[PDB]
């Protein structure tokens, strides 16, 4: 091609490309090394990736998000049913299978799964296309340890609305290993623990690596938590201060609501780095301007038992594999949270002190594995 491998994530989407033994992460036209899993419907375009969701928070009803959590489900399925309970968009029923349902240029359309997620990889492939100045065909498309078959063959389906030819549907795990090299054989078998705490989901794997074949032994997490949830803490925590400040209440302005959760998930970011972040909002409620900051410190307090609390799947991923702490020989960080120091404090003291693998960015890891894999296929 060269092919590519597409992280395919609830919240954000990551297109790398192997060329000369290096893995390059592909920065979109923004200059972000990561997309968001967004698509929005107006009066006049559709939006994908940063472009829909710089706009969500003025059309809430019309910007679709979390595919993912749709892809290759029934529309009976108690899990869409709950999901659809916090979702802003409409999600219908056509012969037992689900839809998003919008507004398009004044005109009701409703979109498969699929064919939404098809429009987040048709933008990652058209970011790989203008960093290669080449036409980009086959890929690599990841998705969670946990799909099923049908969730595996929508997540292909889309690839292949998007005109990709998806060469493998590979495990995000199994993908952040390759990432790392882990599939190498050295003799004997070894165990890996991969700890993925992304923007909505957390997921444990460990997986037995013998001779470059991967075995998933076990899984474990929280399909609803994530970054988006260290978010909520902080909005929480500022609608309070706010209030405090000036004796007015800003949740039921769905938007000035939105842009603070944005400027928290900066200050989250920044807090990974930094001991201490600064929030300047111009014009957040009735043209009251709202100029703070929060520590490190603070922030961790706000989501301590949320942190604490991404151990418990860890030892029932232990107890299920029947591993004791020891026998892990490698512990991978992925998705953007595990950028958190505390979070990172938390796994490794569980771990008695042991190193975490980190070097690639968590956001990345798995992107960088497909895109190894999809150019070992190609
Ligand atoms: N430096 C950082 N410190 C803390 N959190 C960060 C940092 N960078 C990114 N994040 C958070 O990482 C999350 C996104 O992670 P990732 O890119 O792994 O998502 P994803 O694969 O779509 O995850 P999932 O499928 O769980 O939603 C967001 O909540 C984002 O705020
Ligand atoms: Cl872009
Ligand atoms: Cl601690
Ligand atoms: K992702
Ligand atoms: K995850
Ligand atoms: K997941
Ligand atoms: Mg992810």
């Amino acid at each position: 091609g060269p092919a590519v491998g597409i992280d395919l994530g609830t919240t954000y989407s990551c297109v790398g490309v192997f060329q000369h033994g290096k893995v390059e992460i592909i920065a979109n036209d923004q200059g972000n090394r990561t997309t968001p899993s967004y698509v929005a419907f107006t009066d006049t375009e559709r939006l994908i990736g940063d472009a829909a969701k710089n706009q969500v928070a003025m059309n809430p009803t019309n910007t679709v998000f979390d595919a993912a959590r749709l892809i290759g489900r029934r529309f009976d399925d108690a899990v869409v049913q709950s999901d659809m309970k916090h979702w802003p968009f409409m999600v219908v029923n056509d012969a037992g299978r689900p839809k998003v349902q919008v507004e398009y240029k004044g005109e009701t359309k409703s979109f498969y799964p699929e064919e939404v997620s098809s429009m987040v990889l048709t933008k990652m492939k058209e970011i790989a296309e203008a960093y290669l100045g080449k036409t980009v065909t086959n890929a690599v498309v990841t998705v969670p340890a946990y799909f099923n078959d049908s969730q595996r063959q929508a997540t292909k389906d889309a690839g292949t609305i998007a005109g990709l030819n998806v060469l493998r549907i590979i495990n995000e795990p199994t993908a952040a290993a390759i990432a790392y090299g882990l599939d190498k054989k050295v003799g004997a078998e070894r165990n890996v623990l991969i700890f993925d705490l992304g923007g909505g989901t957390f997921d444990v794997s460990i997986l037995t690596i013998e001779d470059g074949i991967f075995e998933v032994k076990s899984t474990a997490g929280d399909t609803h938590l994530g970054g988006e949830d260290f978010d909520n803490r902080m909005v929480n925590h500022f609608i309070a201060e706010f209030k405090r400040k000036h004796k007015k209440d800003i949740s039921e302005n769905k938007r000035a609501v939105r842009r603070l959760r944005t400027a928290c998930e900066r200050a989250k970011r920044t807090l990974s780095s930094s001991t201490q972040a600064s929030i300047e909002i111009d014009s957040l409620y009735e043209g009251i301007d709202f100029y703070t900051s929060i520590t490190r410190a603070r922030f961790e307090e706000l989501n301590a038992d949320l942190f604490r609390g991404t151990l418990d799947p860890v030892e029932k991923a232990l107890r299920d594999a029947k591993l004791d702490k020891s026998q892990i020989h490698d512990i991978v960080l992925v998705g953007g949270s595990t950028r958190i120091p505390k979070i990172q404090k938390l796994l490794q003291d569980f771990f008695n002190g042991k190193e975490l693998n980190k070097s690639i960015n968590p956001d990345e890891a798995v992107a960088y594995g497909a895109a190894v894999q999809a150019a070992i296929l190609s």
